[PDB]
């Protein structure tokens, strides 16, 4: 009786951006090719990338069955 979250292991990928609005969360998973098609990506909470610095955020990976993983990443906002 397994869920998708029992089977798949998303990998964090740190990203770098210029100051700007919250980036595309798909950029924070480094092994999307390993995950089922129909897997969705969203930030748990929007990362504030409006100012420079190293931000911490979490990507919610939602599998086709509705189970989830939560993956923390660093977003390096440049000066």
């Amino acid at each position: 009786g397994q869920t998708d979250a029992d089977k798949y292991t998303p990998e964090a990928k740190d990203i770098t951006v210029t100051p700007g609005p919250t980036p595309d969360p798909a950029e924070g998973i480094g092994n999307k090719d390993t995950l089922p098609s129909g897997t969705k990506y969203e930030w748990k909470d929007p990362v504030d990338t409006t100012t420079p610095g190293d931000k911490t955020g979490t990507i919610v990976v939602s599998y086709p069955d509705g189970s989830t993983d939560e993956i923390q990443v660093t977003v390096k906002v440049t000066d």
